[PDB]
């Protein structure tokens, strides 16, 4: 009856997450001036370099140097001794207008409600009753361990901490009629960039006492729990200097930590016409509405689109046997209650608001104060 | 009892797939000279630009200009009229050595069998008895539609075709005791870059008669099947000019098309010490061995690692109720029969051989002549 | 009594000259919207790449992709078969604001007439009565040979010509009391990029009959004149693909072809507060005013500046013995008649007008319709 | 009888000079392994970025990251607080092979002595008896002021100094039968990058007492000498962050500070087949041999070449009336005594030795221990 499941998360200074945050800072900067900006901004990070590459058509006047450098400052990379500095890094820009062939097929001369999907693709939403926020415990804990590191770095409790971090949590679960019940934490991994001066034993002691014990309820930890803390032994070189970063290379950290499924599309740097984002957000909204509405305990929702077509091509519901209603019955409830055209999702979820930089670390789901996390009351 | 599932694939000239192929061309070039090369090569593509960024420590002498340009030539981008040309594009290189802090924690002064995982992470393998190659029909068909386009482009049957393409296939399935049985094709999408001179009606006629009807068995197509062929209406601008590409932004196309699960790690540009690749390949091998061995009809396998630790932290088996044996029983069979340390996987699957460029389009799984696709005979 | 002197020139598609033209296209684009734009734009060209690097503080909204690509189109690089294409090349931008430390020292809170020099430096102007335009015959002929090539390329007379070209002219002169008198052309070199299909003998025949004989008066050519036409034997690979280009690497071609002197400063990509440009233009104006005013036959003028100081630090006149007046007397005439503060030069020479792209090939001096080429009437 | 002349120099951390030093570090790195390396390496510097662009064909295996970063370390940019750091800056490489069309025209299948010039162009050498090193006093003093700043920076006397500096020296001269005699220093400018903490009055006091008075003989300074010390008032932002740098943008600082003449060609990043360097070095050698041989007091030498042709196209001697021999007589002495083919100059001046990084700051001429500064004994 029991099994293991593992999820990971990364910190705000992880090189891939730096790129996601920058891409969404750029998106927000455009939306502040032009709510209808078309944005597809990829970021690449390596030693001393932020490169912006992609397509933007917008009426906004954006200072890319300022936006990029302020985002990196916020993350905490402000000195060459940390391996990266917002004041002195290179910022290169290779941005062009959106292809007119895409524009004519997707949104030119179309009513906002009837805007075509900005691309083809598939997307999944997922929800589980195992936590109040309707997310897997494995990823919730992984995120919280990274957030605790940032907190202790920023308040001076552990001044040897740097911004680049990774965590991983293995939980032992019991099966419960298709739902899952967390029993204990089996293994925790933490790797975090650090200054030259602190030794390994001090780091491992702090990671156990001030990070893990501050985040994970004691009821989940026991004599058998395995700890891999600074398992490489040394992590002075970090950030983009240690490892190249790219936008959209943490798509499982951004979503459900391996639970449910993923259709492949990245979120960050994209406006609402890119269904990779808007439709994945709507699918989460559907999944969370089904669980918080008491129709099931655990659920996966698939949707798909074709470029230039407003309505989804397919919708599917998988409830793992956790509902008295059939999956067909749930599908019909979803069809009666949701309009999954991108031009309607934008209204329902306020997707022209410049709130995207907030989403780009610690996961897009199970977080405070987003429209896709507020359940819709269902009629049936 | 029936449901829809959708998967996509992309062609060799899709900008993300260009980057995956280049990253693996670079990997292969190093492995040809130095079997123990440590490679973490990211590629970025935009109008007129290939950028290499990442970390390589190798004894090989590699001409990056030649490797990159030959890969782009193979894909078919050989003239400015197509939007990209291997002869005249910019190739920029920002490659450094692997971090010594990583090297000391992972492989320096370690026995090959006892090499630590090159990073933390989670990985999944999947197999399904619905096709002989043990892959989902949705993605098999999607891949084959892109390969047919490349074939007809290269043999001059449809000389208006360009290298950038995307396909998407929705299949109606029936449930069968946890396994899945394909009934019909519900919807097909094809978008492909084209020359200025061909009209939309000629393209849509050719896409139906010479591509779809040449790939999809007639038994799956009927009067109700939906066709979205060149749904944007125009796709002259394409390749990196139309849309920026990055390595590792097609991870679901590379694997199972939404079926099973994904741990988040990209494959291309990485040597065998990066468990994102080696352990995902081994997990496929386990999944396919369980199905071809008659122990189940459909199966998902999770594994996870910590950086610097050779043995996996967790292993999990999910059989969807398609075995007479318990999941615990299958886990014990897997533990008795496989050694999932990266330093052993490398031997079993010949992962120092320069065969990776072959994997970087049309999916890494269900393909001819790879060691991870040859089942292991199981003792129990 | 006789001696040789040699000067060179390059065509509009020479890689260095591509960069000068782009830098001045960017300058003009800013000046069209903001006459007080502070611009220091460097351009770099290599295979498939235009990079903009430098400092701009301006109220203008400039589309750098459009400006760069239109400039390259004008030059004639419009197909991958020519080695470079404005439609498909990479354009990268690394532009920041002008340093506030420079701004505060040079122009903030200063009256326009009393603006400080934007940098330290030295500059020279030169004029010679040997041609009506008051320029050395060697460089006048070199420029005209490149312009003839562009003409015959653009009108289809020699359709095998490509935009990248270089010329060089050696003239035998006689001394005449410090002035110089051209006697004959001693040697001509022409190298020009060409298509694969034309042979060397056809090219050399055309270069003699349709280019040289169309430009150089027959009185200068004789049986002893030496011709080095396509002396490398093959020049198919050309433009940035053959040789990297940078802004400000043709400063002698831009000025006097080795005659007179040079202080080292580049012209292109710089607004009027950069005395490298404004003061060199004023010094030409002084030199040409002295010669056209009948005060001398040949003259060199030096000026110099310190950053943040409005008046020149030094002014010097060298007349080669070609005046009845002393050099001291000429210096006093120049001091009475010219105000060489950058904030006054800007008024006199209309240096906020967007006419700089015009200057960036075929030399900045001896050209039609520039204020620095119209003599000032001198009082003394 | 008296006149002013002004020359400038820049420090090792001036952004243009950073690029020259890097380009020559790369050249030296290749020559250490392959004496016949063909090198044309341009460097570009901006905030956080070193870009290498150009053409190299060589048997050497060069680590461009190491070479670039070590050069920047030597200069003194080792912390983000100084505006640039060798440890954390971006290094990008866009290097290709030399064009085969150039190679076939210049050196393939040719005897070393009969190698063609690597390009067309003109070059000048100059010498003056006004100093023992046969250089203009104006530029000698300007160089020495920058070297003094570097000395006091590096020994901790003035720890507020940073690596980016510029100087300028105006000397009052008397005419002496075509030669020039220095009388006094008229004006000195010094601008140097500095830390936030030092005030302007302390800087100006130190610049006068510890720099100027330590370099310039007191006999040249008097009550009328003008001092412009930190004339901008503030220079905290500096190096590539303050101003973009490029290779070959200090060609007058590299040579004669405005005296004599310049043909336009840059020196740094080029092997001996590029006559811009080898022939300019030989022309200096000729000029210095004429002066040290007692044939004249001041002399200018022009040479020119065509690509693919070994012998110069023209040679000219201008002695300013400082010889009893005619210029024709001096030309014939030069022709009898020198062989100015690049394949002979290489032997005479040891131009395959990796000593070029040494030349790339403080001028290429008048410096200790170079073959072009050792006079040839002349037969006539
Ligand atoms: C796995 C190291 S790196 C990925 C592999 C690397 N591209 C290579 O060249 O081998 C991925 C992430 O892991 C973290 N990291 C970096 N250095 C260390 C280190 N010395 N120890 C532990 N973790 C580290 C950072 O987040 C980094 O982005
Ligand atoms: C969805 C177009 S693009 C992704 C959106 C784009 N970044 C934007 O700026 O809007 C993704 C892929 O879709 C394909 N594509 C490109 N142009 C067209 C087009 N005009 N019609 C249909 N498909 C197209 C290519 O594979 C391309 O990489
Ligand atoms: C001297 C060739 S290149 C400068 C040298 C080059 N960097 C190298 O790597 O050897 C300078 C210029 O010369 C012209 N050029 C280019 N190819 C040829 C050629 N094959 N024959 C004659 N001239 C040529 C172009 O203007 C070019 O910018
Ligand atoms: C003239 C400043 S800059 C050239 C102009 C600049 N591109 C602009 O955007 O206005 C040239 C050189 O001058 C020195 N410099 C930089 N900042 C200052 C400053 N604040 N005061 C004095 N000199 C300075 C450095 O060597 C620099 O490369
Ligand atoms: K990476
Ligand atoms: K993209
Ligand atoms: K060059
Ligand atoms: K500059
Ligand atoms: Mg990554
Ligand atoms: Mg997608
Ligand atoms: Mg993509
Ligand atoms: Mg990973
Ligand atoms: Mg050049
Ligand atoms: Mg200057
Ligand atoms: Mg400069
Ligand atoms: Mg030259």
């Amino acid at each position: 009856g029991t099994f293991l499941f593992t999820s990971e998360s990364v910190g705000e200074g992880h090189p891939d997450k730096i790129c996601d945050q920058i891409s969404d800072a750029v998106l927000d900067a455009h939306l502040q001036q032009d709510p209808d900006a078309k944005v597809a901004c990829e970021t690449v990070a390596k030693t001393g370099m932020i490169l912006l590459a992609g397509e933007i058509t917008s009426r906004a006047a954006v200072d890319y140097q300022k936006v990029v450098r302020e985002a990196v400052k916020h993350i905490g990379y402000d000195d060459s001794s940390k391996g990266f500095d917002y004041k002195t890094c290179n910022v290169l820009v290779a941005l062009e207008q959106q292809s007119p062939d895409i524009a004519q097929g997707v949104h030119l001369d179309r009513n906002e409600e009837d805007i075509g999907a900005g691309d083809q693709g598939l997307m999944f939403g997922y929800a589980t009753d195992e936590t109040e926020e309707c997310m897997p415990l494995t990823i919730v804990l992984a995120h919280k361990l990274n957030a605790k590191l940032a907190e202790l770095r920023r308040n001076g409790t552990l001044p040897w901490l740097r911004p680049d971090s990774k965590t991983q949590v293995t939980v032992q679960y019991m099966q419960d009629r298709g739902a899952v019940l967390p029993i204990r934490v089996h293994t925790i991994v933490i790797s975090v960039q650090h200054d030259e001066e602190v030794c390994l034993d001090e780091m491992r002691d702090a990671l156990k006492e001030k990070v893990i014990k501050a985040v994970v309820p004691a009821k989940y930890l026991d004599e058998d729990t395995i700890y891999h803390l600074q398992p490489s032994g040394r992590f002075v070189i970090g950030g983009p200097q240690g490892d190249a970063g790219l936008t959209g290379r943490k798509i499982i950290v951004d979503t459900y930590g391996g639970w449910g499924a993923h259709g492949g599309g990245a979120f960050s740097g994209k406006d609402y016409t890119k269904v990779d984002r808007s439709a994945a957000y709507a699918a989460r909204w559907v999944a969370k509405s089904l669980v918080k509405g008491g129709l099931c305990r655990r659920v996966l929702v698939q949707v798909s689109y074709a470029i230039g077509v407003s309505h989804p091509l397919s919708i599917s519901i998988f409830h793992y046997g956790t509902s008295q209603k059939s999956e067909r019955e749930l599908l019909e409830i979803v069809k009666k209650n949701f309009d999954l055209r991108p031009g309607v999702i934008v209204r329902d979820l306020d997707l022209k608001k410049p709130i995207y930089q907030r989403t780009a670390a610690y996961g897009h789901f199970g977080r405070d104060s987003f429209p896709w996390e507020v359940p819709k009351k269902l009629k049936y």
